[PDB]
């Protein structure tokens, strides 16, 4: 009754890396193809809001809002949730590495609902974002293996 999406990709580079890159939230606009600005709003001791604007969509509309996260090094994952939830009834998200011969494993999984009346109902939104997760993954995945190359 509730959706969900699970996806996994492996990165060809030490844990300390994989982790910097994807938690450097200044650096979405640069490492997500949806994203146009982000910025962490405030810190609340163990973690943060911050705030995400997305470049004109597959229609042309921008969208908005606030989060929260919440990452944990020491454990190796990250959650975060949406503050202004927009057409999610909710929207959790819960991120993991572990190493690998060779790299690091990153995992992210997505947990939401979607409001009744919204433009998209669970199994097409859920379609949607393992799409577009699946793009961002790869993406990030070489940007992350440039830079580690470029340490050697």
């Amino acid at each position: 009754m509730a959706a969900r999406t699970d996806n996994s990709i492996v990165v060809n580079a030490p844990f300390e890396l994989v982790w910097d890159v994807t938690n450097d939230i200044e650096a979405w606009p640069e490492l997500f193809s949806e994203y146009a600005e982000a910025e962490i709003l405030r810190q609340d001791g163990d973690g943060f809001d911050f705030r995400l604007k997305t470049r004109p969509d597959a229609n042309g509309r921008v969208w908005e809002w606030v989060s929260h996260a919440v990452p944990d090094k020491g454990s190796r994952t990250v959650r975060a949730h949406r503050v202004e939830t927009g057409p999610f009834a909710y929207m959790n998200l819960h991120w993991t590495y572990r190493a690998v011969a060779g790299g690091t494993e990153m995992r992210w999984v997505q947990e939401f609902d979607m409001k009744p009346g919204a433009p998209f109902d669970n199994a097409h939104m859920t379609a949607h974002l393992n799409t577009t997760t699946r793009a961002n993954m790869e993406r990030i995945k070489k940007i992350i293996e440039d830079r580690h190359r470029e340490g050697q």
